[PDB]
This record gives structure tokens, C-alpha cells and sequence, in this order.
């Protein structure tokens, strides 16, 4: 599997709510860097972090994807809109770009760039006019 | 000029503080979308917006760059750290990913993805 294919598979597995299968593609000591959040280290911690969002449907849409490097190793760049339906019925739609470093079908680092305030506001529950 | 070359040239001009030359590569009606900020429309408005930062030195470092499409048209994706020195000696280093749509050597859309909180924290006086 090429770097591009590895990330395409990762995103497909996330979109099938297969979080265990997706995280299987992360390296054991993966750096998972949501740029405005604390950094996460390792597959298990990445899996646990992702489960903090109680999602019942996930639709991470890829608008553009391209890779550096070769068949074995490279960095895959993505432009996305990450949609979630939560167990309580809340819908999220977060615009994000992400870079994925892949070596031999394993994601060694994953860096997602988005705005935290937008995320936090979408997570919030006259009170106002 | 290919999409990749257009964006490389744009970034080189930004890094030389040549904001007029950089903006010349933006379409007259460019969509300039700093994702967590108001959208800017057109070359003149993009030039004015970039001038809002009183920068005396600029170092936008491209860590990774890759393009979709063909020799004429496509989207260039970038992973960067955008560094600035301002007139009062304050510096900034904003981690950002950007997507640039190019057609025939003109950037028709530029979408930059970063955290507004981090930007505002660095602009703190």
C-alpha cells in the first residue's frame, strides 16, 4: 500500500465507524497532533481520544488529496470537511486540513489543522434574542 | 506555469516582502478564505488584508507541498509554518495548512487552515 492509499483506507475505515481498523493503520508510537489541542502519543491513546466523541455516523469528506514521496514512504496532504452525528443528535461539520506521514503502510504522524473555537462552539448545547 | 510552480512563485514573493508581486498571481476575483476569519474577495482586497500585518520580515516555511490536477490546472496543498517579524519587534509563527486552486498560472482561490486562538495569542501586545 502506498502512502496515498494508506490514508485513503484510513479515511474510509473512519467513515465506516471502524475506529479499531482505522487506528490499526497508525504506528504504535504515532504522533497525533490536533494542532490547537494537546498532542497525543501512540495508537492506544489516539484510539481513546477519538472515542471521546460519541459518534453514531461519521462523514469525513475529502475535497482534495495529494502525496509527496514514493510507493513506500511520503507525506499525504488532505483538505476535508469532517462531519459527525453524535449520540445525542448533535451534528458537527469541521473544516480541516491534515498531513499524514506514512512509512510502509503505517501512519507515523498525523497533524490536523482546524480552528478550536469553531469546534468548541459546535459542541455547545430565551437565554438570548 | 504549472499550479505547483505558481504557488512556489507566490510563496517566494511573499517571503521577499513583495506583496504587490505576490498579489499579481492572485486572480482579480480570488476567493481568499482564512478559514476561521471573514472571507476576502478579489486581488485588491487580498493585498489590503495582507498589509494589515505590519511585517518587516516574513518567513513562510513550506514543510510539504503536493498538487492535484495537470500542468494547467489543479489544487496545490501545503503544510507550513508562517513566521513574521512585526514593526514593533513582536514575532509570530503560525502553524497552517493551505490549499491553492490554480488555473493557467493564476490562483483563483486560497484557503488557509489554522487556529484563530493561536493567532490572537501571538498578536497579544
Amino acid at each position: 500500500m502506498t502512502p496515498l492509499e494508506t490514508v485513503q483506507l484510513f479515511l474510509a475505515r473512519v467513515n465506516a465507524l471502524d475506529l479499531d481498523g482505522a487506528c490499526a493503520l497508525l504506528a504504535e508510537d504515532v504522533v497525533y497532533d490536533n494542532v490547537p489541542m494537546p498532542t497525543v502519543h501512540g495508537r492506544a491513546a489516539a484510539r481513546a481520544f477519538l472515542s471521546q466523541l460519541p459518534a453514531t455516523a461519521i462523514d469525513w469528506e475529502t475535497h482534495a488529496i495529494a502525496a509527496t514521496g514514493d510507493a513506500a514512504r511520503g507525506t499525504v496532504l488532505t483538505e476535508r470537511t469532517d462531519r459527525f452525528t453524535l449520540a445525542d443528535g448533535r451534528t458537527l461539520a469541521i473544516r480541516v486540513m491534515g498531513a499524514f506521514d506514512v512509512a510502509d503502510g503505517s501512519i507515523t504522524a498525523w497533524r490536523d489543522y482546524f480552528d478550536l473555537g469553531q469546534f468548541m462552539a459546535q459542541m455547545a448545547p430565551h437565554h438570548h434574542h
